[PDB]
């Protein structure tokens, strides 16, 4: 919901 979303900023975002 959040935690990821710091991380998923910079995992996802990072090949979005």
């Amino acid at each position: 919901r959040q935690i990821k979303i710091f991380f998923q900023n910079r995992r996802m975002k990072f090949k979005k």
